[PDB]
């Protein structure tokens, strides 16, 4: 009945576990020192709660998948493995060891069935087997009827989708980081609850963020003017590196109801059922036929805080401003509601925080001070430039804005595109 | 004999659900993670509370129905179901999997007529079934005396009602979000206690409300003048959006006494019988013939208190001022009685309602401590300026009016429509 | 032997509720949530003690019924029912179904005999049963003893006395709200016990008064003069609405000896004998011929304390002052003796006045400062300005007169009329 996973017995995730899950019992059991072990625990229970509600016997495909994880399983999948990364062919070397280690001690599950396509997939590589092929997202054809995404960033969602709609498949799950630091086109950021730091490629020689890394100089006295955010972006796990690009991260903020018409036409809904501290699990269902009309209109709930401020740092010699996005825990913020209804200083905040702090990491402090900071200020402001009911007048002048709060138990709108052909 | 409720055990709504369900026990079971789940709750016991005070062996109609709600009761139902939105097919087909996976299992029920029923609806789609049809509210022909609605917002209430009342239809049920806030013509607004905030569409870019997003900015130098009110409203419930009309809200709030007179002719009553910080059930009674006048007021009576004040926001980097409704504990507005003599700052009033404070949500507060602040001077205002009895001195002057607030044990009363032909 | 009323077990009404009749133990059974339970207790002991006091095997007319009410009692009643509200259908309809509910489950009753009547009554509608009919008060022919009025404020008690005078009554009682505050003459008031708010028709958009509704303006700079009582009047018990005339409420305040000489000539005598925070039971007695003289005085003791007072509001954004009238408990009052020795501001009373509070409603505390803080200015002015004994100085100089306080333990007369033909 307990679910174990590799975390350390005295971990504060795992009561956000507990909250996050609250159907499941769950005891820690340490093995490895892996350094990005919090990851793991949250997609171990993801699947398992896929599985206690999805309806039993039924095909299921996998997107991307490493055939190990589901090999001592109890349903019938169908893995997509191509070969398209460096970290591949291990992957298939270590299902092949796996394979060939349970030829006969194992007979519960369909061990030699699997032997066999696999032997028969190496013997022709264009065959389609019941359990694994050769081809990519957009060339299988194994028809099915649930499909599984897994941290996988590099498809386009609407393209995607649509191949497997003409499939015979109604139902999709997807499991990953949340999307939203990506709507509000930010510079780099944080997930620090998972250890994940990730950044724009033009700031990697930056000096106090999360992910950089600078030189000793004395300073020299001897064009660009434009520092935007570029589509490379840089993620890192623990100690493990992944490219991205922001393009296709962003095609993934799907709206609540969108129309994917081509030749055969579908009626499709996103909701969003795990949320915990940067991981989303979403579940989209599809249905052939217009049906009714669509606003076009994102929305994300807020069950902790998020923040997105300007700062000031030094890239490769050059002192220059942007825009770095983090969390932060809702008791927090709480307890920050008294001192926020004045003018406070970057350095008393910072002494407030350390007082009631450990609950968040110790590094992303001196840039929470300063959002706070700064946020005092102009709700202040805001409050002593009253105007009248229903006028505006006007050209009409614009204001500063340095911070961006989303409070806990609100929502984020954002306006996205809905009609796909 | 106790209810079973998908809620916290150390939820604070609970009482709140004892004091407005004095009639049944009440214990919480945790099984999802919901993110929105107090409407259940209430939405639960209401039903139980209809057919508890309804006479047995009653034909019932439903409109716009999900049938897999009301499919292991022990009533006969009859489920008007039309497909005009785009999350129907998916509740038909769950529908069809639950008639299916009961087929001998369940035999105290009457699951073999309605997959029957189901059956002939699929053959022919004109033809009305005792259980199952696939019509309109006006164009459903299946003669009844009870309907009730659920959620329902899209329907012009007088059209509605009297094309059920000449079916035989003597009393009605409807159970929904309380309409006082759309009758003080607000701007954007909150239901604290259920995770659920709306705005008006010419606000989603404001920066401190509780449903918006911007950006950050400089401020740059370079008709409108009009910021009203328009028929679009959006609501979003957790994280799961609707889009509403003002028109069809306020349809919905009916006097006392009033009168359907096209053909036939009834007199027709209107009364709320349950009503919890947001949510309210109003029962409805129709008679043939034209009986006595009618004077056109609507009442509303609070248990809690009641406010809609005046704010200065940012609005896509424009600073202008509309107004916000909300709602406050009875306790917190019992125990600020005595702070509410003499003139109070802003933040002083912020730092005694922090004190106080959880019961309340905080991301309302600083919007509160602003309305009692400014509602404390105006009183201040009216106790200095005393006139004489029973003559106005007059064109005469009018006074600037910010804050409107309505105290526990009060009454709102509005003049509306009594007479529809 | 208790007497169960639908009263929560933790309420304050209930030892004012044994203060009232100290003949029955009372016990608090809850089933429904009420918002206006607590005139029900009372309404409910009133008609144990009227039966209790009352000779048995006598006939009982009863105006404006509720049949249902009257159903499962062993006294013979016979029910005055017109059809004039619009809420008179569905009370029949209720009477016939509880009669037929109950055909031969229950004996010990008449129920038979009622069917029976009720079915003659819906063949001829002109006929005279014994326990049914379908006139109003003048018109009903069927001669008893005995009269009662319940909630009855719509006839002229002159004309109606007297058309039960000729039909051998000889005894009647009449239970309802006090009419001490129309006799003053007031624009607004509240019943704080009963969650009863009553206004004028002219000061509906009033601001802080208990029934009102305003809305948010700035200030306009753009005949009357005559600001009075007029005779419509709206009243909301709990969250239902009565509209009433000011003259039929005022016939039934009636002087302790009168005299009814139309054609026969009868003498009559009102008394007071149970009165609660609001709710009073009048007993008159008549008797065929001229007896001996009248004064034409009417008198009121005072049990609490009763509150008149002139205030300052802003109706419909013009700023205007009326009298507004209220209860107030004896033992606040009691405790506020030493305070009004000297002159006191309004702030100082308001603190005093949280501090001694809940034992009276919140929202009526501003008001009742403000009354006693002029009440005792008044006082000291009135101790200044001292006279000689038996001489009046003359044109004579009036003062001013914003307070009138009836502390416990007194008395009010008015002068009223006394000769009907
Ligand atoms: N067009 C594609 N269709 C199917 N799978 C694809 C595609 N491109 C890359 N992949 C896989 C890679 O081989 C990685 O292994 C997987 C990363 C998840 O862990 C996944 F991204
Ligand atoms: N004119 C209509 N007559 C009957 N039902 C209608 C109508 N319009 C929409 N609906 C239904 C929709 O299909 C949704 O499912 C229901 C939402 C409640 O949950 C309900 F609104
Ligand atoms: N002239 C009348 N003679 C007798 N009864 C009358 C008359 N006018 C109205 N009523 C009754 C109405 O029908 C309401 O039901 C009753 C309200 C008390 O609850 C009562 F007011
Ligand atoms: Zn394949
Ligand atoms: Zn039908
Ligand atoms: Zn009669």
């Amino acid at each position: 009945d307990p679910v174990y996973v590799d975390i350390d017995a005295d971990s504060a995730f795992l009561k956000a576990l507990q909250r996050a899950y609250p159907m499941f019992e769950v005891e820690p059991r340490q093995v490895t020192p892996n350094d990005h072990a919090n990851a793991r625990a949250f997609s171990h229970l993801a699947i398992k709660l896929i599985e206690q509600e999805i309806d039993p016997d039924s095909t299921i495909l996998d997107i991307g998948s490493a055939p190990a994880r589901r090999m001592m399983s109890d349903r019938k999948y169908h893995c997509v493995c191509p070969m398209r990364s460096a970290e591949d062919p291990e992957r298939l070397a270590n299902y092949a060891r796996k394979l060939a280690s349970a030829a006969g001690k194992v007979l519960d599950r369909n061990i030699s069935g699997k032997i066999g396509d696999l032997q028969a997939v190496m013997a022709v590589p264009d065959t389609e087997t019941p359990t694994f092929c050769l081809h990519t997202d957009v060339s299988c054809r194994q028809r099915a009827d649930v499909a599984i995404y897994q941290d996988v960033y590099a498809v386009h969602a609407p393209t995607s989708l649509y191949h497997q709609a003409i499939k015979g498949v109604r139902l999709a799950y997807w499991v990953g980081f949340d999307t939203t630091p990506f709507m509000y086109n930010a510079m780099a950021g944080a997930y620090p609850s998972y250890s994940t730091n990730w950044a724009d490629e033009q700031v990697l020689k930056a000096k106090n963020i999360g992910l950089c890394s600078t030189d000793l100089t004395e300073g020299r006295r001897g064009r660009g003017k434009k520092l935007e955010p570029c589509d490379r972006v840089l993620f890192s796990v623990g100690s493990t590196l992944y490219p991205e690009s922001r393009k296709l991260l962003k095609s993934w903020h799907l709206p609540s109801v969108f129309h994917l018409k081509g030749k055969l036409s579908f009626t499709c809904r996103c909701d969003t059922v795990v949320s915990c501290e940067g991981y989303v699990v979403k579940r989209i269902t599809m249905s052939p036929g217009l049906y009714g009309k669509t606003t076009g209109y994102a929305v994300t709930h807020h069950a902790d805080g998020f923040l997105m401020c300007k700062t000031t740092d030094t890239v490769d010699g050059e002192r220059v401003s942007f825009s770095v996005c983090t969390y932060v825990p809702a008791t927090i913020c709480d307890q920050m509601t008294g001192i926020l209804a004045t003018e406070v200083t970057p350095e008393d905040a910072q002494k407030l925080l350390v007082g009631l702090n450990n609950t968040m990491k110790n590094y992303m402090i001196p840039v929470v001070a300063q959002a706070f900071s700064k946020w005092a200020k102009e709700c202040r402001k805001d409050m002593e430039d009253e105007k009248l009911l229903g006028v505006r007048e006007r050209a009409f002048k614009k204001q500063k804005t340095h911070t961006v709060y989303k409070r806990p138990d609100t929502q984020s709108i954002q306006k996205v595109q809905a009609e796909f052909d």
